[PDB]
């Protein structure tokens, strides 16, 4: 039986106004006609599963040049969505902390190609780059296009292509995927995004996890009830994902691993103090 | 060729937080993490035409019973949208000052069953009240889960149930309905809510009309490019159905009037001045 070490790398926090977290979250009211609202803090981090079969990477966070005048996002971008990291933040150097290169990675999964999740792709030009087809088409019509604004950064698209990735589009209606033993890809589809993944493992020792990226940003998300996102690009499908999710998780008795959840990625072992096996 | 008169109807005013109009209308920024909403005003309106085949009603406005310590609709309900309008305005007040009895009307068109647009519904009990399947069925689930806060009025339910209202539900996948001789019922389907319908009328003198409702908001809505709403039940049919609006317009030289626009009602001629033929 394989014996994979799961480890949480930290990749810095974000800051945004809370109604893209939870939409309406503070109405107006006729004793408060001018509602203000708030700009919160959370994490974005990703997860290398050590596997005897081959390594493999669950999202990838920000590019390293990303912020600043001389940043790849755009100016409205960077002061609705500030992100700060430090060196020891950047995706490569939690990797190199662990003795692992781009190029010991045999795939990756990309949960969504959103500025935060799919910043570093152009690193790992040795592996299987998974993510979902109209997620793909999505992003590649932003870049065509020639849409400098939003949440598809058009210099991170640039990239992906002049590196040369190898690409494994997930279709709109295609099973989950076995990757390795006790490892798993999951096709949300449509919601948050134009079409979203996941992925469920089973460790020997802690049991199963799942991942469940912007699928549900946190345990408010989650509830129950569900409070979705204040932009949607499909309410319908956003809805139907989350109550997926929770089924699988009763049924398989897994722990459910948010997107941004501040609280939950504190009680996280991070890579600098050990793993999960 | 029959030679119908439409009368527009004014019902007063409402005011509620714009970001349930537009959504994320402006968000917050590192520079304004404390964003401000506002609190902005709006028309409810209903249209009469008085055809020789029998007079139809497109939508019927707020319950005159809605606000106040003892009104129909819960306290959290009255601060966030609160109605005002004067005896004038009232519904059956303006059917009133065109001659119009409640019991003259032979169908009711009900766009859908919001508190702003199907308050007085219960008034006509010698009609056929036209509305889609799904939003039928929501409304009827709110009232049986005895959920007493939302946009769907529990009191305003009871009465259409108590007071024996005749139902023609437009079914999910059901075609348009003529109505009569140049007036059109389109089924747009879910979108805003969990079913819409809207009208078209052609005018010998004025030509056509196209009745979007809650499909539209505004111009801003309109676009384009289309600005959705703060909240929808389904994101996907809402865009759907704005882009068909659109076509039709186009495709018929139809003027199109929106549910909600300030600027565009002054400009119409209202019922205490004439109507269109
Ligand atoms: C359609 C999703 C909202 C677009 C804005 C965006 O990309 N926001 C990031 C921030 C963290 O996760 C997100 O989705
Ligand atoms: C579709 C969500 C409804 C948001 C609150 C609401 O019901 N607002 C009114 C005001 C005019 O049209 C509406 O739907
Ligand atoms: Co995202
Ligand atoms: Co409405
Ligand atoms: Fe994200
Ligand atoms: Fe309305």
């Amino acid at each position: 039986k394989a014996r994979p070490k799961l480890y949480v790398m930290d990749n810095g926090r974000m800051r945004m106004d809370k109604n893209w977290m939870i939409a309406m979250h503070n109405p107006a009211t006729i004793h408060n006609p001018n509602a203000q609202t708030e700009f919160v803090e959370f994490p974005i981090y990703t997860v290398l599963i050590d596997h005897p079969e081959g390594k493999i990477l669950f999202d990838t966070s920000c590019n390293p040049n990303s912020m600043g005048p001389q940043g790849r996002w755009a100016e409205s971008t960077q002061q609705m969505f500030p992100w700060t990291a430090t060196e020891e933040c950047y995706l490569h150097n939690r990797l190199e902390q662990l003795k692992v290169r781009p190029e010991d990675i045999r795939y990756v999964v990309a949960s969504h190609l959103h500025l935060d999740h799919a910043g570093c792709l152009e690193m790992f030009t040795n592996a299987t780059i998974i993510v979902h087809e109209d997620e793909f088409n999505g992003a590649l019509q932003c870049y065509a296009r020639n849409q400098k604004e939003g949440a598809y950064i058009w210099a991170d698209i640039d990239a992906w292509i002049k590196n040369n990735l190898q690409w494994r589009t997930v279709k709109r209606h295609e099973d989950n995927i076995l990757l390795a033993e006790g490892v798993k890809v999951l096709n949300f589809g449509s919601g948050h995004a134009w079409g979203m993944l996941g992925l469920h493992v089973e460790l020997p020792e802690t049991g199963g996890i799942i991942l469940a990226s912007d699928a549900i940003y946190t345990a408010e998300s989650y509830g129950p009830p569900i409070k979705p996102p204040g932009i949607i690009y499909d309410s319908l499908g956003y809805m139907n994902t989350v109550e997926r999710i929770r089924r699988i998780a009763q049924e398989t008795k897994s722990q459910v691993w948010f997107g941004h959840d501040a609280e939950q990625f504190k009680k996280f072992r991070k890579s600098t103090e050990g793993y999960y096996e």
